[PDB]
């Protein structure tokens, strides 16, 4: 994750306590924007609509346990779909550009039969203020 | 991007003026972090790690395409399009290894295609990565 990339590079910072404070302010601001905003049912709706519009079949949508940070909470959603190569791609971009706070993460893929179909499982995350 | 997502959603903010001010503080903080780093020097090192991660996953590289920089107020994004070829497991481990690198790099849209008819052991993936530097 971004936060992990910054922590990892912390040794490189000219001023370590200032870098730690900039990381914290970044998260706090993120937390404050989420609080400002009115999503999960609507996100689920948007994701399924995106995938159906792309010609995919859904299999499961797993809501995983929330993971709290100090200022925001992640809600991971594991999405399994199946369809053709291009359709998987239009699903991926449709979802990453939704009018939602949603990020995409690791995926795994496997053929339906050892072209056309591929099965994709992808991790998405949405967020709320802590 | 994340910023496009908050922008898109701005009409929904209880107080627009305050929401914009927080978008701007998140951005400013992101830029202050990049400036504490030697991030205006990280591209060649990034490319080196990406390449090694790809090779480590049993992939071959076809192309690395550096796209035009896009400036925001406090940071500049540098989009890098990567084309690789290999097996289905190897592609996912590659994506996973890049995202676990000690670099400020985000991964975005990707598209996969088989190289040849009847083949599933060689797939071509194009993926967009981005890195960032202080503006």
């Amino acid at each position: 994750s971004l936060k992990q990339q910054f922590s990892t590079k912390a040794f490189q910072a000219a001023n370590l306590e200032a870098y730690k404070a900039q990381m914290k302010e970044m998260e706090e601001s993120f937390g404050a924007l989420l609080r400002q905003l009115p999503e999960v049912p609507g996100l689920l709706e948007d994701i399924t609509r995106t995938g159906l519009g792309s010609g995919l079949e859904f299999e499961e949508i797993k809501l995983l346990p929330e993971v709290a940070q100090q200022f925001y909470i992640e809600l991971p959603i594991q999405i399994s779909v199946v369809g053709g190569y291009h359709d998987l791609a239009t699903f991926v971009s449709g979802v990453s550009s939704l009018p939602r706070i949603v990020t995409l993460h690791d995926f795994e893929i496997k053929p339906v039969a050892p072209t056309s179909k591929l099965r994709m499982s992808i991790l998405a995350k949405t967020y709320r203020y802590n």
